[PDB]
Order: C-alpha cells, then structure tokens, then sequence
C-alpha cells in the first residue's frame, strides 16, 4: 500500500505545516501537524478542557464506531518549545492520503497548554519519530508510520514542505518526478529516538564550503534552523545590521536586508537554502526588525534541521531494518 497527502502551511510565514487525517468511522477530518521530531498522534477532542478549545476541530469518539478507550492509557508530552499536551487513549482507524491503519493510538487531549489553545489552525500533531520516545503508559504505542510500515509497498515515507505553498507527505514509496538529480542517503542514529544524522559542513552565500561535521536532527514540527553558535554567528556576520537580540529571543536582522542563502552538506552533496527561506518576517506588527529563520542551538542540546532547512530539499525518511535519511535538490 502508499498514501499521499497534501501539506499546506498554516499561515504566509510557513510555521507549521497541517495534513489533513480522517479518524473513525464515519471519518472525522482533523488537520494534524506531522512531526518527525515527536511521536505520539494527539488530538483536540471531546474531553478537552472547553476554555483550552478556541476554533480547533475536534474528535469525539462516542461518535466513531470503530474508536475503543485503551483502558488505563495515559499520554504527557513536552515539546522543545516549552509547550505541552496530555490526556488518555483511544484505538481507531487512522487513514492518511488513502494508506490505512486500523487499532492507532489516537491520543485524546484533556489539556493542552496556551500556545495549541492560540492556533486556531492545528488540531493536533502525528508524530514520525521512532516509537520509543511515544508517551503513553503503561503501554507504549507505535506510531502512525510504525503501524503502516509492514503493508507499505517500501518501508519508507518522504517529506516535501512547499515554501510559501503546499507541499506533499507519501508513505510507502519515492516519487522520482518530485526532485531533481539523485538522492544522497546519510546515516542515522536512533539512539534518542530521532532522526539524528551527521551533516558534513556548511556554506554562507557564495562563500567557501567549511567541512565540519554537525549532528543534528531532522525534524518537520520545528520551525527554524537550529545550529551551533559559530555557524549561525558566520552567517549573520554576513548581513549588515543583523545582531542577537536577548529581548526578542534571537538574531533579528533589518526588514530591509537582501540575505544570503545558507548551505549545508549531507554526505558530498549540498543542499541550498536560499535567503528568502530565512525571512520570518517583522518581530512584531510593523516592525522594521525582522526575524531571522537560522537560529543559535545552543542550550538546546541539540542541533535541529526544522522546516527551513527542509523544506529546501526532498527528504526521505528510510525506515527499513538499518535507517537512513535522503536528500534530494528540488
Ligand atoms: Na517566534
């Protein structure tokens, strides 16, 4: 079997990504943001808190013939953004892009923290990382994909994000007509339950490639470009007027500046951001300060490829026996 699915972004600065998912029976259409950096599908629903709810669609499973409480499961997840959601679980059918999964873990949120309660646009997330970080207990649950992979026609599925414009997520097969020239496949370590890889350098503009090795992950529910301080220093360095700002939360760079594009390796291949992906727009409503889309990493512990990175790039997330991640220039 494969699925494919539209991604469109949520709003013109592309933060988040949403892929509409049918659950239960009859369907009922939720919007979710897929997130190779978490795994646990959760879902605005019918128990959550009535003031956390302001706009989202909702599941209710007292309305899905096929939906069964997964007695005594309970879910609680942080995310790196400093938001959070839990709540118990339910078992359906999950349909994505026409691919079908019967007895998902659908997680039904009682609490959602401000920030899932402020967007109106996401009704929930569907984790693609490996299921060891899932958070329910006692039973840890798999994901979407880790339920899908043994029907899929090849254990894989491939993330295209649009740049100001919808893009694709398939599951089970390559679409070859969706990039240009080859694929560079690159190692992986599940080791934190991640799509964690090794990138092998960096350039700024048409500055010289450096060869260093960065390890990161590769993460669609992140917005920006996370990396260590001296990469993202050279880059800013090379746009004038551009600083860290401590009271906004990062480097803000003046709304009139032209940027340069940012490069990155993945094996001897090289990836091209152009400038304008990282464009995220005035700080504030009127502002002539601009927020910079490649970001410090550091007290984060971890690199992080986000969207602005990946969107630049056909990605394919190698789930057989040894994973591995694809790029391809689009
Ligand atoms: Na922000």
């Amino acid at each position: 079997s494969t699925g494919s699915a539209t991604t469109t972004p949520i709003d013109s600065l592309d933060d988040a990504y949403i892929t509409p998912v049918q659950i239960g029976t009859p369907a009922q259409t939720l919007n979710l943001d897929f997130d190779t950096g978490s795994s646990d599908l959760w879902v605005f629903s019918s128990e959550t808190t009535a003031s956390e709810v302001d706009g989202q669609t909702i599941y209710t499973p007292s309305k899905s013939t096929t939906a069964k409480l997964l007695s005594g499961a309970t879910w609680s997840i942080s995310y790196g953004d400093g938001s959070s959601s839990s709540g118990d679980v339910y078992t359906d059918t999950v349909s994505v892009g026409g691919l079908t999964v019967t007895g998902q873990a659908v997680e039904s949120a009682k609490k959602v923290s401000s920030s899932f309660t402020e967007d109106s646009t996401i009704d929930g997330l569907l984790g693609l990382a490996f299921s060891t970080l899932n958070t329910v207990s006692p039973t840890q649950q798999k994901t979407f994909f880790d339920n899908a992979k043994a029907s899929l026609d090849s254990p894989v599925f491939t993330a295209d994000l649009g740049y100001h414009a919808p893009g694709t997520y398939n599951f089970g097969f390559i679409d070859t007509t969706a990039y240009t020239g080859s694929i560079t496949y690159t190692a992986v370590s599940t080791k934190q339950g991640f799509w964690e890889w090794t990138s092998t350098g960096y350039a700024v503009g048409s500055g010289t490639f450096k060869s260093t090795s960065i390890d990161g992950i590769a993460d669609t529910g992140t917005t920006l470009l996370y990396l260590p301080a001296t990469v993202v220093s050279a880059y800013w360095a090379q746009v004038s007027g551009a600083k860290s700002s401590s009271s906004v939360g990062g480097y803000v760079f003046p709304c009139s500046a032209t940027l340069p594009s940012f490069t990155f390796g993945v094996g001897s291949a090289r990836i091209v951001i152009p400038g304008d992906y990282i464009d995220f727009g005035p700080i504030s409503t009127g502002s002539s300060s601009c927020f910079g889309g490649i970001q410090s990493s550091a007290g984060i512990g971890i690199n992080i490829f986000g969207d602005v990175a990946l969107k630049a790039a056909f990605v394919v997330f190698n789930g057989a026996t040894t994973p591995t991640l694809g790029f391809a220039s689009k």
